[PDB]
């Protein structure tokens, strides 16, 4: 289809259309991304992701069509630490994807420990919100929790510091205009607080015509859930002149 | 997902969210739901559907809620034959439907023939556009080429007169309010012909609450090709009250 939107305002227990991936499942109508124990609690060394079935056609060359995207999503994070790890991000991948062998921790389950900053090896664009940044681990990461841009490698092309609310809700609506190749992305807390962060990027130089579009989400040796309460998502291929 | 929507103004032939079975196939940008020769000629003896893949979530016991949809479509039918067979449908079953075994020709791909007329047999809801009745054959079919409401039987629960016009696209809007439980038809020919059908069913005594949806089409003895140019829906999960 040359267009395509879905909207899960909640997630109910019974799910027909969710690929689940790693630890992921879902509890209290909302999705797990991360494990948590029998009280709802965090745990250490999780992965857990979730794609939507049908997929999306991003672009077509025949036509030199590109899709134009929008992704509305808000999720919380809550753990018992305070230094909460290690982040969920929105991601972009061909349609086989599947968890990397040792992508946790600070990888967020998206890349392989080998080529987590080649970008010759890696086919992914990913909107991460990133709070832990221990140099010695992460050494990729700006020293400082952040939300960034991810093309084709864990060290994003941009960021913008960002502040960790425990159990607080992130509303964020991630849009992709073909016609300028602007990815923004823009995040907002209920009292109003923003973050912005934009990036010019040719989707059709990174992912195949076809891919699916998830989340993803790891704890490490730190940990905290991720959970990602409402999603919506509309994609519709436009003539780009 | 609450809601779902897609559209196809057309069919290219790199699809992935399809599911074919039978004979359908993608040629020329179209979807050719019945078998064709190589000079693309109708053949006898063939049956064919396609279903979109992702699983739509028509109703929910849960919350008493029930889906607004709508699906917009076009399809022409050719002939070089006075009586092209046997028509075409757009449906609604169970996720797992298939062609049931002996279901061509005026079956139309749907029913089998021990219980094509036993409605507490069956789960599809269809709006056929049948083009061969012959009283012999076709008992359970009026006297004339007709539009139908097909609820869990061949025999339409209700239809109207229906004029087949050979190479001609048909527009057709099928809408079903869950506040009124009516199920509406338009279809209209480009001069502007128009026919009108509606009929008030409860969908929840139909059917499961996801389901897929899609088209079938089959010849017998007689044949024509029966060509999907075009289809659009959406669905969205609303409370009734
Ligand atoms: C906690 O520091 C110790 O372990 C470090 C390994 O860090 C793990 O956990 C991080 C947070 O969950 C995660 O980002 C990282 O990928 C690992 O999974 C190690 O680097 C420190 O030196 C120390 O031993
Ligand atoms: C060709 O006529 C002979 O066979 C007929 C069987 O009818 C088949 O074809 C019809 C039109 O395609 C279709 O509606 C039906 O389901 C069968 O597939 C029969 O009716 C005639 O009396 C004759 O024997
Ligand atoms: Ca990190
Ligand atoms: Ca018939
Ligand atoms: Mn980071
Ligand atoms: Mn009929």
């Amino acid at each position: 289809q040359d267009s395509l939107s879905f909207g899960f305002p909640t997630f109910p227990s019974d799910q027909k259309n969710l690929i689940f991936q790693g630890d992921a499942q879902i509890k209290n109508n909302a999705v797990q991304l991360t494990k948590t124990d029998s009280n709802g609690n965090p745990v250490a060394s999780t992965v857990g992701r979730i794609l939507f079935s049908a997929q999306v056609h991003l672009w077509e060359k025949s036509s030199s069509r590109v899709a134009n995207f929008q992704s509305q999503f808000s999720f919380s994070l809550k753990s018992p630490l305070s230094n909460g790890a290690d982040g969920i991000a929105f991601f972009i991948a061909p349609p086989d994807t599947t968890i990397p062998s040792g992508s946790g921790g600070g990888l967020l389950g998206l890349f392989a420990p080998g080529t987590a900053q080649n970008t010759s090896a890696n086919q992914v664009i990913a909107v991460e919100f990133d709070t832990f940044y221990a140099q010695d681990s992460n050494t990729w990461d700006p020293n400082y929790p952040h939300i960034g841009i991810d093309v084709n490698s864990i060290r994003s092309v941009k960021t913008v510091k960002w502040d960790r609310r425990d159990g607080q809700s992130l509303n964020v609506l991630v849009t992709f205009n073909p016609s300028t190749r602007n990815l923004d992305v823009v995040a907002t807390y209920s009292d109003g607080t923003r973050y912005e962060v934009s990036y010019e990027v040719d989707v059709r130089s990174v992912l195949p015509e076809w891919v699916r579009v998830g989340f993803s989400a790891a704890s490490g040796e730190q940990y905290q859930t991720h959970t990602l309460e409402s999603w919506s998502f509309t994609s519709t291929l436009l003539y780009t002149a």
